[PDB]
């Protein structure tokens, strides 16, 4: 549901909520007001109101007093399930429907119409905010293979109806509701709620135009995709095995069993296939992880690792190193790799590495390792053009590789960083095959990879850095 999450309160309206509204154990999360890009777990315990504090610079959410998340969903979902102690009972729900994908706010019933004759289809919907009517919503669904019909909404103490029967505490509850038991119209047509309809597809061509209209946006249109990621708790059991748990470079930030990268020849890494040319998205190499590692790679026939952190930032160990020196030849486990040459660039590092097992002379093979190490500690670069330069060389080098396997992409968690430079890396690839006229759909795309590791892109700040090499890649055409 992720109704627990509000997106426009302040701290004195979250405690007043909790005291007026909630009980003990109840709780709700939101975006920090003192300091944008933090988050605030806000909980009832024994009588009063604590304020928890949730951090994300880009790799993680890192709660005060708690542990390092992939996504709010996903933490909520381990206290919930799991200095004294903090108990996350009752989600105070939120009945503010700004984030939701169907919500339009101000717009006509003529100009959701057009927008429902372009990009709609039978079961497409919205809701917006009533013109005759001021405090009023209408339901604007279209129906056929083909018809528009507005349904109106009521307000009447802060409650919705749509004429008769039930009367719902949101619009949330009124659209769950009739998406179920549909309306039926008088002559016979269903009022069927399919599907909300699309405003982010754009055409490729016009991304200067929507970057313009989201820089006035990139917050809201963020925020809703965020409210879909509770679609995504999928199951992480091997992950949680006792056999698995130093496996592990942050404890919770764990590989779908759907999609996780099993070793045949024990069977567990903290990686997951990404399919949009496909990736392994991978964390750091552990101590005790280099050697499955370099199965790992060995096993899918990948030539190519982009590697986006430093070894070490800020003090702290990001990734240990699991290649040998430039010349050395090493024995990590039955894999053997020298590193033939090392490449130096103003924003990265190229190692040339050959990789073979250990008394197989045949399964020798190059492997490509390209070290982005000019990204900065917190947040995103101030310019597209360096990310850029580096992958389209990465693309040029995975293209001439006959039958290579899945580009294989890490950080130190593999969610932030590695999240967009592999989401960067398919819209571009959509661009390069189709040209300036094709559609691209950055939330879409970030829906689908996220489904296949969880918090495959972590902040605003990343979504808005996507966005921005997207165009600068399209300016450069
Ligand atoms: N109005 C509006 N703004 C939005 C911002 C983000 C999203 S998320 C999304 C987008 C496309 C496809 C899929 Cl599958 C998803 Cl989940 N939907 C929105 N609708």
């Amino acid at each position: 549901s992720r109704r627990w999450f509000h997106p426009n309160i302040t701290g004195v309206e979250a405690e007043n909520l909790l005291l007026t509204r909630g009980v003990d154990g109840s709780f709700l999360a939101r975006p920090s007001k003192s300091n944008p890009g933090d988050f605030t777990l806000s909980v009832r315990r024994n009588g009063a109101v604590t304020h928890i504090k949730i951090q994300n610079t880009g790799d993680y959410y890192d709660l005060y007093g708690g542990e390092k998340f992939a996504t709010l969903a996903e933490l909520v979902q381990y206290y919930m399930e799991h200095g004294d102690v903090i108990e996350l009972k009752y989600p105070l729900n939120c009945a503010d429907p700004t984030s939701e994908r169907w919500f339009h706010g101000h717009l006509s019933g003529k100009e959701a119409e057009k927008l429902l004759t372009e990009k709609g289809k039978h079961g497409s919907f919205l809701v917006r905010e009533s013109q005759s009517h001021p405090g009023d919503f209408v339901l604007s669904v279209r129906t056929g293979d083909s018809k528009v019909t507005h349904v109106m909404i009521r307000c009447q103490e802060l409650k919705y109806d749509v004429g008769g029967g039930e009367r719902f505490d949101s619009l949330t509850d009124l659209v769950e509701h009739y998406k179920k038991n549909p309306m039926v119209e008088t002559l016979g047509t269903v009022l069927q709620l399919k599907q909300p309809l699309n405003t982010t597809r754009i055409n490729a061509a016009e991304i200067e135009s929507r970057v313009r209209e989201l820089s006035k946006g990139f917050w809201e249109e963020f925020e809703t995709l965020q409210q879909q990621e509770c679609k995504l708790l999928y199951s992480r059991k091997e992950g949680q095995r006792q056999e698995n748990k130093n496996k592990n470079r942050y404890k919770n930030i764990l590989p779908f069993d759907h999609t996780r990268v099993v070793l045949h020849d024990s069977d567990y890494i903290n990686a997951n296939i990404i399919m949009p040319k496909s990736y392994i998205a991978t964390q750091g190499c552990l101590q005790n992880t280099v050697n499955d590692f370099w199965r790992m790679v060995f096993q899918e026939n990948s030539r190519v690792i982009v590697m986006t952190t430093k070894e070490v930032e800020r003090g702290k160990s990001k990734c240990v190193k699991y290649w040998p020196d430039e010349y050395a030849l090493k024995e990590y486990g039955v894999m053997r790799v020298r590193n033939v040459k090392e490449s130096a660039a103003h924003d990265y590092t190229l190692r040339e590495l050959k990789l073979s097992k250990v008394g197989q002379g045949n399964t020798e093979r190059t492997v490509w390792q390209y070290h982005f190490r000019t990204w900065p500690d917190h947040g995103v670069p101030s310019d597209p053009g360096g990310v850029l330069d580096f992958l389209e060389e990465v693309h040029h080098k995975q293209e001439s590789i006959m039958d290579a396997g899945p580009v294989v992409v890490h950080c130190s968690a593999g969610i932030g960083r590695t999240g967009t430079f592999i989401v960067i890396d398919i819209l571009i690839d959509i661009i390069r095959e189709k040209g300036v006229d094709c559609d691209i759909d950055v939330p879409k795309t970030i829906q689908m990879v996220r489904s296949q590791r969880s918090g495959m892109v972590q902040t605003e700040a990343q979504y808005r850095f996507i966005y921005m090499a997207v165009q600068h890649y399209i300016e450069t055409l």
